[PDB]
């Protein structure tokens, strides 16, 4: 019996919100996410990654949930397993340093004009696949916007040679990362934006007490969008996520109900998930 | 060398036939189609497609990754990990078996199954065996199997299987006296199948894009029966038809079908935009 082996890497996407900016735990002066191999001594994948987070950041981490597993795109093999965690910063680079085209809180960023042009030049480069490439680019990058399609946009940029990690005449948008860590980060961004669009269980990102304005501003920071104010508030009351603390702030203060906190405690790292 | 692993790619390919959810198997229903990730595989997904073809020769459409599990043995030189994928297809002339042969406690279409009486009894005796763990084990048992007043949650298939495994109530755990519910599978394949069922149930509750399971044209009753089979629950007819209309998932084809009693019903199809979105993802 011949057994094929490959490098098994655990990669952490730990996100915090400070000053209404989504930050991500990084290492090596922001060039990479916390990561490390999966070793014999590790009980689980999660516990092995928590060892690397501790050694490399010494920052506490709460619940973790598995993101996605990727084979390498080099040219032995490497298999990368990503995890998502939400924390409050203790004692950090921003998402949009790496994905500047994903923050539409102040309208479409002008960088998208450069991105779309180079993207359509690529789409027009081969006639037999021009129509399909225009459809993909039109669907992913805006419409003829969907904040959940963060991974599909980065995959298309990579296929089009428009990020440094593709290593094509080097064209690049946003800060590149070591190996395919920016691919992992795009997966964590997409997962968090799908989570908050329908049930924003983000008590780990908030202080115990918060106003509905602050809760909206932090969701808006994660989504990279401005949300209809009254639509967000009725979505919150619909999902029965928060309750008022009885105290005030200068606006009412709220906190996530204990039923929300306990259900997370009995769920694990593989949540019943809507889709990719 | 530190950090090496061997990866098995495991397929959960589901169809609906005679209003029963069915999974593609090999070895007469004992295992899912699976195979190792090899150096020449461009991606994990394309590797699994080669194993599905060699082992079943059944066509497969879209696939989505499920979850990656690790074992629990250092003579192998690395850990072993399992990567599952979920696909939806129409069944063709590979051995197909029903989901609920392996997970009979997950089908509540005709009421709560009687097997759950024996499962909960065995689960309570295990939770009471160790007093220092009694409280935490009971909370997990009531949450997973819906005894906590919140009701049955059809999405928690994986959390229920893992608790049964931790309690040694499935044959794959190999307990001191053997206790097993449902038909076991090779290796950890039921853990993968439970992940695929849970993922599919989370999809249909939110947005039932299951055009790969239906024929090209279908009635609304046929679509409802398909969703009910996946969920293991009977649907609220009006809420269901309200859901797919607000999602704008289907459209009238213009043709009519004649149900078995003679009642005419309009045929429907999933809209082309729905097909296009899934392609461009």
């Amino acid at each position: 019996v011949t057994i094929g082996l490959a490098h098994a890497e655990l990669i952490a996407v730990v996100t915090a919100i400070t000053t209404d900016e989504p930050r991500v735990m990084t290492v090596r002066e922001g060039a990479a996410l916390p990561s490390g191999p999966f070793e014999f001594g590790h009980r689980t994948l999660q516990s092995g990654l928590r060892e690397w987070i501790h050694e490399q950041t010494h920052h506490p981490v709460g619940y973790l949930e598995q993101l996605y597993t990727f084979a390498d795109r080099d040219r032995g093999r490497t298999i990368s397993i990503g995890y998502l965690g939400l924390v409050r910063e203790q004692e950090w680079h921003g998402w949009y340093e790496y994905f500047p085209w994903e923050d539409h809180r102040q309208g479409r960023p002008d960088i998208l004009d450069s991105i779309i042009d180079k993207l359509r030049a690529w789409a027009d480069s081969e006639p037999d696949s021009r129509a399909q490439r225009h459809l993909r680019a039109d669907f992913t990058f805006g419409l003829d916007w969907n904040e959940e399609l963060t991974l599909q946009r980065y995959e298309l940029l990579y296929e089009a040679g428009l990020v440094g990690e593709a290593q094509s005449p080097r064209i690049n948008f946003g800060r590149p990362m070591f190996a395919d860590h920016r691919r992992i980060l795009a997966t964590g961004i997409a997962r968090l934006r799908a989570k908050i669009k329908y049930r924003p269980v983000v008590f780990e990102l908030m202080a115990d007490s918060f106003t509905l304005l602050q809760l909206q501003r932090a969701i808006e920071a994660l989504a990279g969008l401005t949300l209809h104010k009254q639509n967000f508030r009725r979505l919150i009351e619909q999902q029965q996520l928060v309750e008022e603390t009885g105290d005030m702030a200068t606006a009412k203060l709220f906190r996530f109900r204990q039923t929300v906190l306990d259900e997370r405690a009995l769920s694990g790292t593989k949540l019943p998930l809507s889709r990719n």
